[PDB]
């Protein structure tokens, strides 16, 4: 009885389906065309907007609202740490990724040439940037694979229709990465199809 | 440095809405610790070595920093579980999230059009506002507190906005005010509210 509305290509949806996922529960997905909830389900979310996850008579949308509550409800496998500070630090990272990334994606999918790639530029660096993290972890300054991973997961898998592409210094160290995430069998299972499109590998 | 002190540092504004939020949960928690309320013209050193964004609030507690006042609230109640002031089960703290999330989104948006927009956009925003507060008057009757039987943080959300209710031109009367002014007073008089307030906060209600 979970159903999880979302948009197929919005990437606030992919975060949870990678969630639903790596839980491995019992849920009915729907895409939904584009990236909001249809005016006849604003009774779901006043806002209609995609992630909307209704289970039983429980609604919630935010992704961050909804991931937090899909990892307390369904405790294994853990996507946070067990500890109040690890935790901090771990909400703490999510929102910077989002709000100094996730933005930078909004401003290059709706802004002009210039807007965009300005947007990119600083996106494509900054990225780069944090390669010597991962020198030394599999995942995003840990060891097993975590709610911030479902942060930074459906954004590097995106670069493609960001106009990203990484090399030089620090490629190697995000390809990595972004190899060891993209092969879990949860977040291959949690692509729609549009999404699959995206890479050569998935592509049908 | 602060990081290095064995007692956690909260830097606040002296009248920021967020800032408050934390005051009220780290008064409820009783918990140690040093408040510095900053100047935005000379924020204090471990601020901008600590936060690179140089925001407030933020928490130093160790080597752990802090910002965004929701991570900071719920480490607080994570970490110092007396008295809780979140729900125990998933689907209550789902919703109780969901609340926090729709009062800044729906209401915190307008204090701020109220506050820095012209006289007729500010206005609209007023009445807007003070419609939907009277709105929830039902709740009241109901539970003491916002949906909750308990003060939560919820509560510690919607208490500094109510607070501030007299700074945006905007007073309680008629149908509705009753409830409103019950639940004001019901958190304004907590031990916990009244050790968050600054002396400018205090100045809002002169």
């Amino acid at each position: 009885v979970m159903t999880l509305f979302s948009g197929p290509t919005d990437i606030f949806s992919h975060q949870v389906r990678i969630v639903l996922a790596e839980k491995g529960v019992s849920v009915e997905i729907e895409q939904v065309e584009a990236d909001n909830l249809p005016q006849d389900l604003i009774d779901l979310n006043p806002y209609r907007t995609v992630p909307t996850l209704v289970d039983r008579e429980l609604t919630l949308y935010e992704s961050r609202i909804i991931m937090e509550y899909l990892d307390e409800r369904f405790p294994h496998p853990p996507l946070m740490p067990v500890y109040p500070v690890a935790r901090g630090s771990s909400r703490l990272m999510m929102h910077r990724i989002e709000h100094d990334w996730y933005s930078l994606l909004y401003k290059i999918e709706q802004g002009n040439a210039q807007e965009a790639e300005a947007a990119r530029k600083q996106l494509r660096e900054e990225l780069l940037s944090i390669a010597p993290v991962f020198n030394e972890t599999p995942f995003f300054m840990s060891e097993e694979f975590s709610l911030v991973d479902c942060y930074l997961a459906p954004l590097l898998w995106r670069l493609p229709v960001l106009g990203i592409e990484f090399t030089g210094a620090g490629s190697k160290e995000l390809k990595g990465y972004m190899t060891r995430v993209f092969e879990r069998d949860a977040f291959l299972a949690s692509l729609t199809e549009a999404e699959r499109e995206m890479h050569l590998k998935t592509r049908s």
